């Protein structure tokens, strides 16, 4: 599914992500836009042979099993495929872990380089939140 800017904002909120660990809702919609273009079916292979999965592009080297990344710790205890379904529940749940765990949202190269320090509130303008 390809979420609407506002529709996703709404959903991430409902899922308790607004201010989770101190990141405004906007920080999340932003990361997701540039990470996956609000498309949950998105995947991308990295050089190291891991693959990125979902709306938030969670990695298989650490967070989830897709059964063809070897070093693989599956800290999320989810098969990667799960992260691609139209309910974002599993992705949030896992994204929460990723972000708690030390580097905050820096863990998302995209967020860091294109989101960090821009007025991210602009992503949730218009929204009935
Ligand atoms: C080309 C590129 O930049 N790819 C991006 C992914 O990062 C590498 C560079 C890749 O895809 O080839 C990126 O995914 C992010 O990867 C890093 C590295 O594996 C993850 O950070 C590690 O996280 C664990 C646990 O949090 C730490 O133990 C590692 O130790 C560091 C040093 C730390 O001290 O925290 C972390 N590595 C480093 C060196 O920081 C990120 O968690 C991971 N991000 C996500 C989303 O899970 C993805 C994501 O946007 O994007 C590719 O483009």
């Amino acid at each position: 599914k390809v979420f609407g800017r506002c529709e996703l904002a709404a959903a991430m909120k409902r899922h308790g992500l607004d201010n989770y660990r101190g990141y405004s809702l906007g920080n999340w919609v932003c990361a997701a836009k540039f990470e996956s273009n609000f498309n949950t079916q998105a995947t991308n292979r990295n050089t190291d042979g891991s693959t990125d999965y979902g709306i938030l592009q969670i990695n298989s080297r650490w967070w989830c099993n897709d059964g063809r990344t070897p070093g693989s710790r599956n800290l999320c205890n989810i098969p990667c495929s799960a992260l691609l379904s139209s309910d974002i529940t599993a992705s949030v749940n896992c994204a929460k872990k990723i972000v708690s765990d030390g580097n905050g949202m820096n863990a998302w190269v995209a967020w860091r380089n294109r989101c960090k320090g821009t007025d991210v509130q602009a992503w949730i303008r218009g929204c009935r939140l």
